[PDB]
């Protein structure tokens, strides 16, 4: 498993809700 | 289980929300 | 396994949630 | 088996908030 | 099974709030 989260934001601002979920069960 | 994710944004503001479901149940 | 997560922010402010979930239950 | 989360934030400033939770459960 | 969190922040801070939680059990 290669999790691959890239977020490019010039200038976010506002409201930016990042949500990184990574949950693992066994 | 690759998960490559590659947001390119360029002023984003507003009402902008991430979410990255990486939830494993084995 | 491999978990990936980059946020490139230029210029955030304003109001930013970051919420990384990282679990292994196992 | 690896987990990053890295966040390049750039003059952030305002409501910034941040919640990484690394659980490792064996 | 390696956690490389962080968050880089340059200038501009204000209102931030770095919650990390760290949970190893083997």
């Amino acid at each position: 498993l290669v999790f691959f989260a890239e977020d490019v934001g010039s200038n976010k601002g506002a409201i930016i809700g990042l949500m990184v979920g990574g949950v693992v069960i066994a």
